[PDB]
């Protein structure tokens, strides 16, 4: 299925702080995310324009009386396009057990144990028989604040790389041009510095420096 999102970079930590402060009345939830990535040493998926990710996540306001495991989501993102602050990608995703996700980080060959349609599709589309030639590329931490604002769900990200923090606003929408205009009008009125995001979080990670 096609995932479509507005993607804007917040230019400073100060801009990000101003935004999260102003959006506090609209807060829905806060997610702590760890993103991990998988490819061959020869970058076979990356060269075929595919990204294979395991995301581990927890809701920051999870019940203290009723603990639950972190969630683990496997995703395949294919044929991405990112321009003019709009991201479009073919995406397949599935939830998997936390313990198996953790084991796949250390041993990518164990991705075959899951029996996921997502991973089945990786094998079928790109001509892999298994995940024996795969490594975990490592990954990074993201704090995602989610807001219900003017008919849309806003995601405000603080991505914490080894080389520094990056700040973004995202919005998953079937009407990206209309929604981008609405977000930008708000940011402009509030003087919150921004530009189009020209790189995915994974691309920034791989580059090893701030965009
Ligand atoms: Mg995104």
């Amino acid at each position: 299925a096609m995932e479509v999102e507005v993607k804007l970079r917040l230019l400073t930590a100060a801009a990000h702080l101003r935004l999260t402060t102003l959006l506090t009345p609209y807060h829905l939830k806060t997610l702590h995310q760890r993103n991990t990535f998988f490819d061959t040493p020869k970058n076979d998926l990356s060269l075929r324009r595919a990204v294979l990710r395991l995301r581990f996540l927890q809701n920051a306001a999870v019940s203290a009386a009723s603990p639950s495991p972190p969630r683990c989501i496997v995703s395949l993102k294919a044929k991405p396009t990112l321009a003019n602050g709009i991201s479009r990608v073919e995406e397949d995703e599935e939830e998997i057990e936390y313990w198996i996700g953790k084991e796949c980080v250390e041993s990518p060959a164990k991705l075959s144990d899951i029996g996921s349609r997502v991973l089945k599709r990786v094998k079928e589309e790109y001509g892999f028989n298994d995940f024996l030639g795969f490594v975990c590329l490592g990954g990074f931490e993201n704090v995602r604040n989610v807001y219900e604002w003017r008919g849309v769900k806003l995601e405000v990200d603080e991505t914490k790389y080894d080389f520094g923090n990056c700040y973004e606003i995202e919005c998953e929408t079937e009407e990206p041009e209309r929604v981008k205009t609405m977000i930008e009008e708000f940011l402009t009125e509030e003087k919150i510095e921004f530009s189009n995001s020209d790189m995915t979080k994974f691309a920034v990670f791989r580059s090893g420096k701030l965009p």
